[PDB]
């Protein structure tokens, strides 16, 4: 059988290597397949897509809708890091690939991919590795580093399939922008990157027997500072954080509020209207096409506001000069999904579709029974050769 490495570099916006000279991705263009863009899941967060990716379900359905762990009870919200060892948060019903892999006859690992530091049902993944607190992210050597690794648990720890995961150009994205020149450089260094990653499968003679998926979670648009119609919850005249037991703002262009008890017609009814561009909802009116409300674990009351536009809750803290997490049909949060390999065709570019199919193509890859999921492998089916 042919073992699989799933790659993600976080926040690559699905044009990002239209302006910029990309050797290396162009080639594995040439030697695989390539979709026009993937449309993310929404919300377009890191760990929501990224859980989506290895359990080819909505995040509706498998637990993780935000990066930060909470607790409307206790009040704890933890930042994204940490929530990455906080169990509960990812083994809420869902089985992720590595665990369904394992439970096969397979060895997986988790290289930085966001869940695969917890057990799953007491089952933990063959490999894990979990970058620090203050990890660096976009230190080339320590890439190479960490792919020399990856191919060290192929060859000599006998795993059929591992997730690698790299946090930029994310990072980039947000403190300079996606349009700025930094973040092309960032790409620069990511395409040196795919062409190490390829010339490290053909030295260990994996060529012909290992399959590489090259993805992302969502895609990068630019914030501007100029603009003077802000959301700014602090300036709508009918609304008073009195009314509020539990508050997730301040975090991009998603909120999620709990009022007090029986204070939320009171709130709902101030907040529907108090900015063009922001989108309050009670949970049960949330759009159906998200696929993210239905859960609960969301709260009553969640908003999204418009592309290029953060919510700001009590002050404001957000200074970040590129977001994501605005709506998956907005084509700046398109991302890419790239493959080549010995299933793979050859020059095939795919019409767009979205990444909960992708975990549907893995299973198939790896030739193990999936989890019941929200995808369909006819999908993405016609990427791989037919049998003889
Ligand atoms: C989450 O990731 C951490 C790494 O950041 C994992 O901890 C690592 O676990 C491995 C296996 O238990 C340890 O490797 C062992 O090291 C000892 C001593 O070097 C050696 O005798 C063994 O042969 C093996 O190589 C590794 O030291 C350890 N590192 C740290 C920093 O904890 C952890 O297992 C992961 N947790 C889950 C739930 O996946
Ligand atoms: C960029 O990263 C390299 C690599 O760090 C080492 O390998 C990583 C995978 C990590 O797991 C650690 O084991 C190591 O720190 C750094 O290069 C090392 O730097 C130290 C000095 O701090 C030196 O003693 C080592 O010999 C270096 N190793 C190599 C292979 O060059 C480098 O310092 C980092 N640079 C920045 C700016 O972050
Ligand atoms: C969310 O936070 C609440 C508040 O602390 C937790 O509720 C407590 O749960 C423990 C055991 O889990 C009980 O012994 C306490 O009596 C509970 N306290 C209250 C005030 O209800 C709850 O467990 C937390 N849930 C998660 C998933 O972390
Ligand atoms: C998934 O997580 C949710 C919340 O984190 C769990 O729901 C809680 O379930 C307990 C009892 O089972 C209730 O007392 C809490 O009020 C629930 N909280 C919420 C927010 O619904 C749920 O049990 C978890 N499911 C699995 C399969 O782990
Ligand atoms: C706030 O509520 C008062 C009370 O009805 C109303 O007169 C006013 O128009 C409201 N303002 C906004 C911005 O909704
Ligand atoms: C760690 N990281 C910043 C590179 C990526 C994940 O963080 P986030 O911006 O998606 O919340
Ligand atoms: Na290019
Ligand atoms: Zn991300
Ligand atoms: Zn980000």
């Amino acid at each position: 059988q042919n073992k699989l490495l799933l790659v993600s570099f976080d926040g690559f916006r699905w044009n990002y290597d239209q302006d910029v000279d990309t050797p290396n991705l162009d080639a594995m263009a040439r030697d695989g397949v390539k979709a026009r863009y993937m449309t993310p899941a929404f919300v377009t967060m890191t760990s929501p897509c990224h859980f989506t990716l290895v359990t080819g379900k909505y995040i509706e359905n498998h637990g993780v809708v935000h990066n930060m762990y909470y607790n409307t009870t206790s009040k704890v919200k933890l930042p994204y890091h940490a929530t990455l060892g906080i169990q509960r948060w990812w083994d809420n019903g869902s089985v992720p690939i590595w665990i369904t892999a394992q439970r096969q006859g397979l060895r997986a690992g988790s290289f930085f991919y966001p869940g695969g530091n917890v057990t799953y049902q007491g089952v933990a993944v063959t490999r894990s590795r979990k970058e620090g607190i203050a990890h660096n992210y976009k230190n080339e050597t320590e890439w190479r580093a960490n792919i020399d690794t990856v191919m060290a648990w192929f060859t000599e720890e006998d795993l059929d399939l591992v997730t690698l995961y790299f946090g930029e150009p994310d990072s980039t994205g947000h403190r300079y922008g996606p349009e700025s020149p930094e973040r092309r450089e960032m790409v620069r260094q990511v395409d040196r990157t795919v062409g190490y990653l390829r010339e490290s499968i053909a030295r260990n003679h994996l060529t012909d027997r290992l399959n590489l998926i090259i993805t992302s979670d969502h895609g990068m648009t630019t914030v501007d500072k100029r603009a003077g119609d802000l959301v700014e919850f602090h300036k709508f005249p009918n609304f008073t954080f009195r009314d509020i037991e539990f508050e997730l703002l301040d975090y991009g262009p998603n909120g999620m509020l709990l009022p007090k008890e029986g204070r939320l017609e009171k709130v709902y009814d101030a907040l529907k209207d108090a900015h063009p561009k922001l989108h309050v909802y009670k949970k049960e009116a949330f759009p159906e096409a998200f696929h993210y409300a239905n859960n609960p674990r969301v709260t009553p009351l969640l908003m999204y506001s418009d592309l290029g536009y953060v919510i700001h809750g009590r002050i404001n803290v957000q200074f970040n000069n590129g977001e994501h997490g605005f709506d998956n049909k907005d084509m700046d949060m398109k991302t890419i999904f790239r493959a080549v390999g010995p299933s793979f065709r050859a020059g095939l570019e795919v019409e767009p579709f979205e990444s909960v199919h992708v975990y549907e193509l893995m299973c198939r890859l790896l030739g193990i029974v999936p989890e019941a999921n929200d995808g369909h492998l006819a999908t993405l089916l016609p990427m791989l050769h037919t049998e003889s």
